[PDB]
């Protein structure tokens, strides 16, 4: 039914076997590999929002690997002009079914890094990503970040990490800024996000395991108003007994009535568990 909570959960759906994360070898990046990659990803992305309009998700965190290497310096094609009005249609569809996008680059995309190379490579997978975003036409799309490494010294990592960012127009229109478990806690990344002038994402058990100060309900009191649109939050339970911060298959009861507690309104929340679509 229609909850002011909406409900996602990422890059693939177990019941239905479709993912949009698969890839290869670079050694096999030939542009008729990476082509059937990217349209058996592409039909699976179409799969999935079909999927999430009959069983009331209205959010999905697309793979990186949609398009297998895209901002790999061999990449064989023009994957925006190959795409572009395939991307549009999918994201039309997306649009008619109410869903929202996002994406999610993973822990080697490091914009903070004092290593000229990692950042060139992470802005890549970036402007790959907000690309993306842009021919699909996602409005409201979501473009989430860890703050990354500390590099030894937190203060100049942060400033590599926004000086690095602030000319990244396009990469700005989705960027939003996510707390973890050991490194950023809720205070620090609002800090770097004003920097930005990007919303924050409060991950639930990140928090849980690194709260600095504040209990859930303040750090989502903080966070909503960085959001133009619905904020969205990350909802996950702890994998019993394995590193902290490892995603259970499903979230636990107790974790999902406390954040439905502790939120000040409305809010999109992404589902992050082993189990995707039976996660919750
Ligand atoms: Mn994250
Ligand atoms: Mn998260
Ligand atoms: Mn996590």
């Amino acid at each position: 039914g229609r909850h002011m909570i909406r409900l996602g959960y990422p890059c693939e759906n177990l019941t239905l076997g479709a993912t949009t994360n698969r890839t290869l070898r670079l050694a096999h990046l030939t542009e008729e590999r990476v082509r059937e990659k990217a349209a058996e990803n592409l039909r699976d992305l179409e799969r999935i929002l079909r999927f999430n309009a009959d069983h009331g998700f209205a959010l999905f965190r697309i793979g990186q690997h949609l398009i297998p290497f895209a901002s790999h310096p061999l990449f064989p094609y023009d994957w925006e002009g190959a795409y572009e009005e395939e991307l549009a249609r999918l994201g039309a569809l997306a649009r008619a079914f109410g869903q929202r996008l996002s994406m999610h680059p993973g822990q080697y995309v490091n914009p903070g890094s004092p290593d000229p190379e990692v950042v060139e490579r992470s802005l890549a997978e970036l402007r790959y990503s907000a690309r993306l975003l842009s021919l699909l036409g996602a409005e409201d799309g979501v473009l989430v970040l860890h703050l990354g490494g500390a590099y030894g010294e937190k203060g100049k990592a942060l400033r590599r990490f926004v000086e690095n960012l602030r000319g990244e127009e396009e990469v700005l229109r989705y960027l939003a800024l996510e707390n973890d478990e050991r490194l950023w806690n809720v205070e620090e990344v609002l800090k770097a996000a004003e920097a930005l002038g990007v919303p924050v994402v409060v991950d639930t058990l990140h928090h849980a395991l690194n709260p600095g100060r504040l209990p859930l309900e303040e750090a989502l009191r903080l966070a909503f108003p960085t959001w133009r649109g619905r904020p969205k939050v990350h909802l996950a339970s702890q994998d019993p007994k394995k590193r902290p911060g490892a995603h259970a298959f499903r979230v636990t009861r107790e974790d999902w009535e406390r954040l439905l507690s502790a939120l000040p309104g409305p809010a999109d929340v992404m589902v992050e568990a082993k189990g995707k679509e039976q996660g919750l």
